């Protein structure tokens, strides 16, 4: 029950991490990468972060999951404008997320 949220989950975010439009939200944004990102984004989120939370079974609930998640895409929308390749991938990916939700059947 516990193990069946965790091995769902792992099996949603590796397919979320393998995707192709991911490569933006991997790890942490760099300040090299983006100078002045971290004075705007308050809450900072990423792939490997969310990896990290999962093996430290932080994701006790699907809630906690997909707050993570979309944090990711809410700081790469309030951060960029919407025709950069970041604003594209974010909204490409989360389609993608929403459908491995679905297949999953996961539920509160
Ligand atoms: C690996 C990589 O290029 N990550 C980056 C670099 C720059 C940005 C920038 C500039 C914004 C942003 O929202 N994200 C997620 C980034 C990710």
């Amino acid at each position: 029950d516990p193990d069946q949220l965790y091995s769902t989950l792992k099996s949603i975010l590796q397919q979320v991490k393998s995707h192709q439009s991911a490569w933006p939200f991997m790890e942490p944004v760099k300040r090299t990468e983006a100078p002045g990102y971290y004075e705007v984004i308050r809450f900072p989120m990423d792939l490997k972060t969310m990896s990290e939370r999962l093996k430290n079974r932080y994701y006790v609930s699907k809630k906690l999951f997909m707050a993570d998640l979309q944090r990711v895409f809410t700081n790469c929308k309030e951060y960029n404008p919407p025709e950069s390749e970041y604003y594209k991938c974010a909204n490409i990916l989360e389609k993608f997320f929403f459908s491995k939700i679905k297949e999953a059947g996961l539920i509160d």
